[PDB]
């Protein structure tokens, strides 16, 4: 017996508009041949794919991370500025391909401006330095007559970009990261970079590298807990079995609350509201090369759908979140020399970003849950979830309080469900429901079938108490009031 109950009159908390953020690295074809393709028939003036550019504006990306995860650890931002042509061609150790560097800081901020996204830049703590980091910040933000501020002007860009989010290193814990450090090395370093940098520009937000090692996090929070604003968390899941995949949205839940509690345990970090930044998270188990062009199907899209619902109701501790990428590399939008194609993961965002409120409202659901055991992300790391709901949901209200969105996810495949929803004091209106699903849990869009998995409206008469059946493996948003 399932049933959900919403009370639009009771606001619980805001929903950080930045939970819907995306990430874009210089990996494989994410940049070159993805959002950027110089002199292509589909690309515009500045080399931006117009067809990609649309798909991106359609899901109003809030903030965009760049230039990377692994890449950034051997990236020197100064090779990305100044006229192109004269920019050095370097060899990226991360994914082993040459970097023409024609897509640099200036180009990224332009792309951000164009899609109305707040840039989120992450510095290089591998082969880079503190002087180098400061300079990049000088170049992007301040307006004095310091060398780098003026350099920005000489190149474009007389007005300062004002990048608000700075990722202080990337997965510095990893033996695979160029110049990886120990818990104490990185810990004491995060504080040094954040300490200064912030004396130059007090307004920036700093995201420190966090991960699954408790001692790591704890040592980072303990050292820089009085100056950093977030602690980074990366979550990659996946498996062939439908449930092993969708059910990990509830594993991510326990994981986040885990990190949450570590923060509570470090006096300085708890005093300042240090929060979690889930700056890297998607499904990823199939491909394990250096193009990472994962073929996402509806199964994965549902997971994505669930994650957004989760965040929707946890944005108070995880205000910042970034999908793996949004282009080819673990991409949400797959590209080709002559076209585009939106994967179920992209759809999940299309649905929730355009049908979601700025405030979370008392919403209480009752599902049949289950227990599971499965693997994860390609080495098939073992994991287990307990009491994962078959149905979950989140009710949001627009800013002006005149519109309600009840997003629900039926995480069952062999079943549709006729749950009695109820909205305290609603009355009889003619709401419309946008639902996202498709043929089977393995459906996916192609170049010739750009619509196998898609969003579809449908009208309904709703009352203070009513019913609506949700298809198996579906994600729906009843838009009322």
């Amino acid at each position: 017996s399932y049933r959900i109950v919403v009370d639009p009159k009771e606001v619980v908390k805001p929903i950080s508009r930045h939970i819907y953020g995306h990430f874009t690295e210089h990996l494989g074809r994410c940049i070159y041949g993805g959002i950027y393709e110089e002199g292509s028939p589909l690309s515009d003036e500045r080399g931006f794919r117009k067809d990609v550019l649309e798909a991106v504006k359609r899901i109003k990306v809030p903030n965009l991370r760049w230039p990377g995860g692994n890449f950034v650890s051997n990236y020197h931002w100064e090779d990305g500025i100044g006229p192109k042509d004269q920019r050095p061609v370097r060899f990226d150790l991360a994914w082993q391909q040459e970097e023409t560097n024609r897509f640099g800081t200036d180009e990224f901020i332009e792309y951000c401006r164009e899609i109305g996204a707040e840039p989120y830049i992450s510095i290089n703590m591998g082969t880079g330095t503190l002087d180098e980091a400061l300079h990049w910040l000088e170049y992007c933000n301040g307006k004095g007559n310091t060398y780098y501020a003026q350099l920005r002007r000489k190149y474009g860009h007389p007005e300062p970009y004002n990048v608000k989010f700075w990722g202080i290193g990337n997965e510095m814990y990893g033996e695979w990261q160029v110049g990886h450090m120990t818990a104490d090395e990185y810990a004491r370093a995060a504080k040094e970079y954040t300490k200064w940098m912030k004396v130059f520009d007090p307004t920036i937000k700093a995201i420190a590298v966090g991960c699954d090692d408790p001692i790591w996090n704890l040592r980072v929070l303990q050292e820089a807990g009085d100056v950093i604003d977030f602690i980074s968390y990366h979550f990659y899941t996946g498996s062939d079995d439908y449930y092993e995949t969708v059910s990990t949205v509830y594993l991510l839940k326990e994981r986040l609350i885990g990190v949450k509690k570590l923060i509570d345990m470090v006096d300085t970090a708890r005093k300042r509201g240090v929060k979690i930044a889930l700056d890297e998270w998607n499904v990823w188990y199939r491909v394990s090369d250096n193009k990472l062009e994962e073929p996402y199907d509806l199964k994965d899209g549902i997971f994505a759908c669930g994650v957004l619902v989760l965040l929707q109701k946890m944005s108070d501790i995880v205000p910042l979140a970034n999908l793996a990428q949004l282009v080819n590399a673990l991409g949400a939008i797959h590209t080709e020399k002559d076209g585009l194609i939106l994967t179920p993961v992209y759809k999940a965002f299309e649905l929730i970003v355009n049908h979601s409120g700025e405030k979370l409202v008392k919403t209480h659901v009752e599902s049949e849950t289950y227990n599971i055991e499965g693997v994860m992300f390609i080495n098939k790391m073992p994991f287990s979830v307990e009491n994962a709901p078959f149905l979950d949901a989140a009710a949001s209200i627009s800013e002006d309080g005149k519109k309600l969105f009840i997003a629900v996810v039926n995480y069952r495949k062999e079943d549709a469900l006729k749950v009695p929803i109820r909205v305290e004091g609603l009355g009889q209106k003619k709401a419309t429901v946008y639902t996202l699903t498709g043929p089977d849990v393995n459906a996916r869009n192609t170049m010739e079938n750009p619509n196998v998995v898609d969003i579809t409206s449908e009208t309904i008469t709703v009352d203070t108490e009513f019913e609506h059946t949700f298809k198996p493996f579906s994600c729906s948003v009843i838009e009322v009031e």
